[PDB]
Protein backbone atom coordinates (compact mmCIF):
# COMPACT_ATOMS: atom_id res chain seq x y z
CA UNK A 1 0.00 0.00 0.00
CA UNK A 2 1.01 3.93 -0.40
CA UNK A 3 -0.33 7.42 0.50
CA UNK A 4 -1.97 9.11 -2.58
CA UNK A 5 -1.04 12.57 -3.22
CA UNK A 6 -2.94 15.76 -4.94
CA UNK A 7 -2.07 18.65 -6.07
CA UNK A 8 -4.94 20.19 -4.07
CA UNK A 9 -2.45 18.75 -1.09
CA UNK A 10 0.10 21.18 -1.17
CA UNK A 11 0.42 25.03 -1.07
CA UNK A 12 2.49 26.54 -3.88
CA UNK A 13 5.47 28.95 -3.13
CA UNK A 14 7.72 30.62 -5.36
CA UNK A 15 9.67 28.94 -8.46
CA UNK A 16 12.86 27.51 -7.23
CA UNK A 17 14.41 26.36 -11.06
CA UNK A 18 13.06 26.15 -14.55
CA UNK A 19 14.41 22.82 -16.17
CA UNK A 20 14.04 21.44 -19.74
CA UNK A 21 10.52 19.44 -18.61
CA UNK A 22 9.39 21.83 -16.33
CA UNK A 23 9.38 24.08 -13.09
CA UNK A 24 10.57 22.86 -9.17
CA UNK A 25 8.19 24.94 -6.74
CA UNK A 26 8.79 25.44 -3.68
CA UNK A 27 5.76 24.05 -1.47
CA UNK A 28 3.84 23.87 1.52
CA UNK A 29 2.10 20.43 3.00
CA UNK A 30 -1.56 22.11 3.96
CA UNK A 31 -1.69 19.46 6.35
CA UNK A 32 1.40 18.97 7.88
CA UNK A 33 2.61 22.67 6.83
CA UNK A 34 6.07 20.84 6.26
CA UNK A 35 8.24 22.69 3.70
CA UNK A 36 9.22 20.37 0.74
CA UNK A 37 10.02 21.02 -3.35
CA UNK A 38 7.35 20.05 -5.86
CA UNK A 39 8.73 19.14 -9.28
CA UNK A 40 6.25 19.65 -12.44
CA UNK A 41 7.14 17.98 -15.18
CA UNK A 42 5.04 17.96 -18.42
CA UNK A 43 4.18 14.31 -20.03
CA UNK A 44 4.30 16.24 -23.73
CA UNK A 45 7.82 17.32 -23.40
CA UNK A 46 8.72 14.41 -21.75
CA UNK A 47 7.03 12.01 -24.82
CA UNK A 48 8.42 14.36 -27.30
CA UNK A 49 12.17 13.81 -26.08
CA UNK A 50 11.72 10.14 -25.19
CA UNK A 51 13.19 10.05 -21.32
CA UNK A 52 10.15 8.98 -20.24
CA UNK A 53 11.91 5.50 -19.89
CA UNK A 54 14.51 6.81 -17.99
CA UNK A 55 12.84 9.10 -15.62
CA UNK A 56 10.95 6.34 -14.50
CA UNK A 57 13.70 4.47 -13.88
CA UNK A 58 15.71 7.14 -12.02
CA UNK A 59 12.11 7.63 -9.73
CA UNK A 60 12.30 3.90 -8.53
CA UNK A 61 15.94 3.82 -7.45
CA UNK A 62 15.40 7.29 -5.94
CA UNK A 63 12.64 5.94 -3.92
CA UNK A 64 15.08 3.81 -2.51
CA UNK A 65 17.97 6.17 -1.42
CA UNK A 66 17.84 7.39 1.56
CA UNK A 67 20.82 8.96 3.02
CA UNK A 68 21.54 11.87 4.74
CA UNK A 69 23.19 13.68 1.76
CA UNK A 70 20.93 12.21 -1.17
CA UNK A 71 18.20 14.79 -1.72
CA UNK A 72 14.98 12.93 -0.43
CA UNK A 73 12.59 11.53 -2.52
CA UNK A 74 9.09 11.80 -0.88
CA UNK A 75 6.51 10.41 -3.29
CA UNK A 76 4.89 11.36 -6.74
CA UNK A 77 1.43 11.73 -8.03
CA UNK A 78 0.50 13.04 -11.49
CA UNK A 79 -2.75 14.21 -13.87
CA UNK A 80 -4.36 14.72 -17.38
CA UNK A 81 -1.10 16.12 -18.65
CA UNK A 82 1.70 16.58 -15.74
CA UNK A 83 3.75 14.49 -13.42
CA UNK A 84 4.86 15.60 -9.74
CA UNK A 85 7.49 14.67 -7.82
CA UNK A 86 7.46 15.31 -4.24
CA UNK A 87 11.31 16.20 -3.23
CA UNK A 88 12.99 17.43 0.18
CA UNK A 89 13.58 20.94 0.48
CA UNK A 90 17.44 22.39 0.94
CA UNK A 91 17.02 25.76 2.43
CA UNK A 92 20.81 27.49 1.61
CA UNK A 93 20.84 26.28 -2.51
CA UNK A 94 23.37 25.18 -4.35
CA UNK A 95 27.42 24.41 -4.11
CA UNK A 96 27.34 25.85 -7.57
CA UNK A 97 26.28 29.38 -6.00
CA UNK A 98 27.86 29.08 -3.03
CA UNK A 99 31.32 28.72 -5.36
CA UNK A 100 30.49 31.47 -7.34
CA UNK A 101 30.26 33.53 -4.79
CA UNK A 102 33.19 32.61 -2.86
CA UNK A 103 35.04 31.93 -6.16
CA UNK A 104 37.12 28.89 -4.50
CA UNK A 105 36.37 27.05 -1.75
CA UNK A 106 39.22 26.72 1.38
CA UNK A 107 40.32 23.19 2.36
CA UNK A 108 38.31 22.73 5.35
CA UNK A 109 34.93 22.96 3.50
CA UNK A 110 36.46 21.13 0.39
CA UNK A 111 37.53 18.59 2.74
CA UNK A 112 33.93 18.20 4.39
CA UNK A 113 32.11 18.02 0.64
CA UNK A 114 34.15 15.47 -0.49
CA UNK A 115 33.89 13.41 2.63
CA UNK A 116 30.05 13.88 2.47
CA UNK A 117 30.22 12.90 -1.95
CA UNK A 118 32.64 9.85 -0.35
CA UNK A 119 29.73 8.84 1.97
CA UNK A 120 26.60 9.31 -0.40
CA UNK A 121 28.97 7.64 -3.23
CA UNK A 122 29.59 4.50 -0.97
CA UNK A 123 26.11 4.08 0.37
CA UNK A 124 24.83 4.33 -3.85
CA UNK A 125 27.47 1.51 -4.36
CA UNK A 126 26.07 -0.45 -1.57
CA UNK A 127 23.00 -0.58 -3.28
CA UNK A 128 24.82 -1.17 -7.07
CA UNK A 129 23.91 2.62 -8.19
CA UNK A 130 26.66 4.30 -9.72
CA UNK A 131 27.40 7.05 -12.06
CA UNK A 132 25.59 9.88 -10.70
CA UNK A 133 26.35 13.21 -12.00
CA UNK A 134 27.26 15.20 -9.12
CA UNK A 135 28.69 18.26 -10.87
CA UNK A 136 28.26 21.40 -7.92
CA UNK A 137 24.77 22.75 -9.74
CA UNK A 138 23.57 19.02 -8.93
CA UNK A 139 24.75 19.32 -5.24
CA UNK A 140 22.43 21.74 -2.59
CA UNK A 141 22.84 22.63 0.67
CA UNK A 142 20.80 21.36 3.90
CA UNK A 143 19.72 23.56 6.83
CA UNK A 144 23.19 22.94 8.37
CA UNK A 145 24.97 23.29 5.14
CA UNK A 146 25.32 19.60 4.70
CA UNK A 147 25.76 18.22 0.95
CA UNK A 148 22.82 16.45 -1.18
CA UNK A 149 23.38 15.16 -3.92
CA UNK A 150 20.10 16.26 -6.38
CA UNK A 151 20.42 14.21 -9.32
CA UNK A 152 17.24 13.16 -10.96
CA UNK A 153 31.36 17.07 -20.51
CA UNK A 154 34.08 18.58 -18.11
CA UNK A 155 33.56 15.99 -15.48
CA UNK A 156 33.19 12.65 -17.87
CA UNK A 157 36.41 10.52 -17.00
CA UNK A 158 38.52 9.29 -20.14
CA UNK A 159 36.64 5.60 -20.32
CA UNK A 160 33.62 7.12 -21.28
CA UNK A 161 35.05 9.59 -23.51
CA UNK A 162 37.17 7.55 -25.15
CA UNK A 163 34.26 5.20 -25.66
CA UNK A 164 35.37 2.24 -23.66
CA UNK A 165 33.63 0.36 -20.26
CA UNK A 166 33.43 1.66 -17.32
CA UNK A 167 32.13 0.79 -13.76
CA UNK A 168 31.43 2.47 -10.58
CA UNK A 169 35.34 3.85 -11.07
CA UNK A 170 33.66 6.74 -13.03
CA UNK A 171 32.44 8.05 -9.40
CA UNK A 172 36.25 8.13 -7.86
CA UNK A 173 37.29 10.59 -11.05
CA UNK A 174 34.20 12.87 -10.52
CA UNK A 175 35.01 13.04 -7.30
CA UNK A 176 38.54 13.47 -8.39
CA UNK A 177 37.26 16.54 -10.20
CA UNK A 178 35.07 18.05 -7.69
CA UNK A 179 37.30 18.15 -5.43
CA UNK A 180 39.69 20.24 -7.85
CA UNK A 181 37.25 22.66 -8.38
CA UNK A 182 35.92 23.35 -5.35
CA UNK A 183 39.33 24.14 -4.40
CA UNK A 184 40.22 26.21 -7.46
CA UNK A 185 36.95 27.52 -8.52
CA UNK A 186 36.75 25.82 -12.12
CA UNK A 187 36.98 21.96 -13.06
CA UNK A 188 40.65 21.00 -14.32
CA UNK A 189 39.95 20.08 -18.07
CA UNK A 190 38.57 23.41 -18.90
CA UNK A 191 39.18 24.74 -22.88
CA UNK A 192 37.62 26.38 -25.37
CA UNK A 193 36.55 24.08 -27.37
CA UNK A 194 34.74 20.00 -26.64
CA UNK A 195 37.87 19.21 -28.53
CA UNK A 196 40.25 20.33 -26.41
CA UNK A 197 38.45 19.29 -23.30
CA UNK A 198 38.19 15.50 -24.94
CA UNK A 199 42.15 15.71 -25.27
CA UNK A 200 43.12 17.31 -22.16
CA UNK A 201 40.69 14.61 -20.53
CA UNK A 202 42.05 11.08 -22.09
CA UNK A 203 45.96 12.96 -22.12
CA UNK A 204 44.50 13.63 -18.08
CA UNK A 205 46.39 17.15 -18.94
CA UNK A 206 45.44 19.59 -15.94
CA UNK A 207 47.72 21.85 -13.77
CA UNK A 208 48.03 22.95 -10.09
CA UNK A 209 47.60 26.72 -9.06
CA UNK A 210 50.72 27.70 -6.22
CA UNK A 211 47.74 27.60 -3.46
CA UNK A 212 46.68 24.41 -3.94
CA UNK A 213 48.34 21.97 -0.79
CA UNK A 214 50.73 18.74 -0.93
CA UNK A 215 47.92 16.89 0.48
CA UNK A 216 44.65 18.21 -2.04
CA UNK A 217 47.50 17.07 -5.26
CA UNK A 218 48.00 13.74 -3.48
CA UNK A 219 44.44 13.11 -3.54
CA UNK A 220 43.70 14.67 -6.50
CA UNK A 221 46.42 13.18 -8.55
CA UNK A 222 45.56 9.80 -7.42
CA UNK A 223 41.49 10.17 -8.18
CA UNK A 224 42.52 11.33 -11.72
CA UNK A 225 44.19 8.34 -13.07
CA UNK A 226 43.72 7.49 -16.33
CA UNK A 227 43.76 3.47 -15.36
CA UNK A 228 40.62 3.28 -13.14
CA UNK A 229 41.80 0.62 -11.32
CA UNK A 230 44.32 2.67 -10.23
CA UNK A 231 41.99 4.96 -8.20
CA UNK A 232 41.45 4.73 -4.72
CA UNK A 233 38.66 2.94 -2.82
CA UNK A 234 36.40 5.36 -1.56
CA UNK A 235 36.82 4.19 2.25
CA UNK A 236 40.71 5.04 0.97
CA UNK A 237 39.52 8.48 0.04
CA UNK A 238 37.98 8.12 3.52
CA UNK A 239 40.82 7.59 5.18
CA UNK A 240 43.40 9.82 3.28
CA UNK A 241 45.13 11.87 5.64
CA UNK A 242 44.35 15.46 3.87
CA UNK A 243 40.57 14.07 4.11
CA UNK A 244 40.81 13.47 8.19
CA UNK A 245 43.09 16.74 8.57
CA UNK A 246 40.76 19.07 6.84
CA UNK A 247 36.80 17.68 7.34
CA UNK A 248 34.69 19.21 9.32
CA UNK A 249 32.67 16.48 9.75
CA UNK A 250 34.21 12.33 10.48
CA UNK A 251 32.87 9.61 7.97
C1 LIG B 1 17.09 29.04 -1.73
C2 LIG B 1 16.33 27.96 -2.52
C3 LIG B 1 17.17 26.70 -2.71
C4 LIG B 1 16.42 25.61 -3.50
O1 LIG B 1 15.87 25.86 -4.57
N1 LIG B 1 16.47 24.42 -2.87
C5 LIG B 1 15.92 23.09 -3.24
N2 LIG B 1 15.32 22.20 -2.47
N3 LIG B 1 14.96 21.12 -3.17
C6 LIG B 1 15.31 21.21 -4.50
C7 LIG B 1 15.18 20.37 -5.61
C8 LIG B 1 15.66 20.76 -6.89
C9 LIG B 1 15.54 19.86 -8.07
C10 LIG B 1 16.58 18.95 -8.38
C11 LIG B 1 16.50 18.08 -9.50
C12 LIG B 1 15.36 18.12 -10.34
O2 LIG B 1 15.26 17.29 -11.44
C13 LIG B 1 14.32 19.02 -10.04
C14 LIG B 1 14.41 19.88 -8.92
C15 LIG B 1 16.27 22.03 -7.00
C16 LIG B 1 16.42 22.90 -5.88
C17 LIG B 1 15.95 22.51 -4.61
Amino acid sequence: MKRQWALEDFEIGRPLGKGKFGNVYLAREKQSKFILALKVLFKAQLEKAGVEHQLRREVEIQSHLRHPNILRLYGYFHDATRVYLILEYAPLGTVYRELQKLSKFDEQRTATYITELANALSYCHSKRVIHRDIKPENLLLGSAGELKIADFLDYLPPEMIEGRMHDEKVDLWSLGVLCYEFLVGKPPFEANTYQETYKRISRVEFTFPDFVTEGARDLISRLLKHNPSQRPMLREVLEHPWITANSSKPS
